[PDB]
């Protein structure tokens, strides 16, 4: 029972960080403001719909 | 005293453009943001000081 029960708990874990951390979709396009960039970029991805 | 009058008048008006357009000095860096560039972007000027 207490395998069972981590199982399951790890699945909704994992989960749950991957829905709060990207989601469940990818952009073709991404904007990037961090350093040393300057003001804000454009940045592209690739393979974005097989994903 | 037309024509000395049409040449300060002329002077003053042309002094005034040029503190509306650009003023009385220039900057080393410049930030631009018009099409088709993307968001805003940083240039630079050549010999600034000395302009
Ligand atoms: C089963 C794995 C558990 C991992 C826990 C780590 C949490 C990840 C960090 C949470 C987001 C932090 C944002 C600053
Ligand atoms: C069992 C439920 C499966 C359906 C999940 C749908 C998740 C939402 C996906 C949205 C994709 C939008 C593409 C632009
Ligand atoms: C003596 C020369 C007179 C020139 C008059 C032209 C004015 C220039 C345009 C004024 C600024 C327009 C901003 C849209
Ligand atoms: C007769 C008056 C002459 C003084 C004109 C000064 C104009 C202001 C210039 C400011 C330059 C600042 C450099 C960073």
């Amino acid at each position: 029972i207490i395998s069972i029960l981590f199982k399951s708990i790890f699945e909704v874990a994992f989960l749950l960080i991957q829905w709060y951390i990207y989601g469940f979709s990818l952009s073709a396009v991404y904007t990037c403001k961090r350093d040393p960039c300057p003001h804000q970029v454009d940045c592209f991805l690739s393979r974005p719909t097989e994903k």
